[PDB]
């Protein structure tokens, strides 16, 4: 009773196909390398004196 | 008062019959063998690359 009328039809599909790249028409993943500086300066105190 | 008007009658049985054969002609539990094979793919993956 709960199959009464079921017809099941195959209509389409998708493929799973990788391009081996020998001629690497691809890009990747980029890699770069920048530099950070940061500037360390140092000041003076007030000074100790003995008389 | 309970057990008033109680009757009780037989209607049949069943028994265990074996046949004990000797020419035999039992098919009794055959035993077979046979396999199922996989096969496993190993696919490529998309590049890395500096340029």
């Amino acid at each position: 009773a709960a199959l009464s009328g079921l017809t099941v039809t195959g209509v389409g599909y998708s493929l799973e196909a990788r391009l081996t790249n020998i001629n690497q028409l691809e890009m990747g993943l980029l890699i770069d390398s920048d530099v950070q500086k940061q500037g360390f300066m140092i000041p003076t105190l007030p000074p100790l004196v003995i008389v």
